[PDB]
């Protein structure tokens, strides 16, 4: 359908997983949604990566209102403020980037759609805060590791942060991110190894949704 701040934040905190996918075919991310559906994931986020992906985007936000009724759907690698507009008007719920833009934010904020920017550093998940952004982006999150967002909740401890980038589905892993402070995390090739796309072994996808998640539930 569509999901206001207040929903789309508790959901995304709630099951702290947002898996992260291309918007290369309308077919494939459809079958991908449903297994990550079944798998307990309630966030999801389509890259703006390929030629038209909006168009990707638009054909799927229509279909899954009601294939899959609870997922909420939104949007990443936004770097300028026009192209959060166009997915906004595609019903996209958040709005996810590799950067900090504060055109975005201002666009974003005019309808209250959570803008969740990329930040690398302290003061730019301050600037982002300052902003309006209740989740930042940690990214890359393997170059920055879990002692950053460690060290930032302590003098920080209303900051809210996102982890993309060198997270894997493994519980050693899961816990150090989330003993560390993180809200969530983003995944994209570790969540559906390329094989299993390929090949339409859409059970695994949805077998490690279910236990990420899992991992995830009893480390909260």
């Amino acid at each position: 359908a569509r999901f206001d701040k207040k929903e789309t934040i508790r959901t995304m905190t709630d099951t702290g997983l947002v898996p992260v996918f291309c918007s290369c075919d309308v077919e494939v991310a459809k079958q991908v949604i449903r297994a990550c559906y079944n798998g307990g994931v309630r966030v999801f986020e389509f890259t703006n990566r390929e030629e038209a992906a909006h168009e990707v985007f638009g054909a799927v936000s229509r279909w899954i209102v009601e294939a899959c009724p609870e997922m909420i759907l939104g949007v990443g690698s936004i770097v300028d403020a026009p192209t959060a507009s166009l997915y906004l008007q595609s019903g996209a719920n958040f709005v996810v980037g590799p950067l900090t833009n504060p055109d975005i934010a201002k666009v974003c904020n005019r309808r209250l759609v959570p803008y969740i920017p990329g930040c690398g550093s302290v003061s730019e998940v301050g600037y982002a805060q300052e902003l309006g952004c209740d989740i930042c982006k940690v990214f890359p999150g393997d170059v920055l590791g879990p002692g950053f967002v460690k060290a930032l909740k302590a003098p920080m401890p209303w900051s809210q942060v996102m982890v993309t980038g060198g997270v894997k589905p493994k519980e050693a892993n899961l816990k150090a991110w989330f003993d560390a402070g993180a809200t969530c995390v983003g995944m994209g090739s570790n969540l559906f190894p390329p094989e299993a796309i390929a090949s339409g072994n859409w059970e695994k996808i949805t077998d490690i949704c279910a236990q990420a998640l899992g991992v995830i539930r009893e480390v909260r």
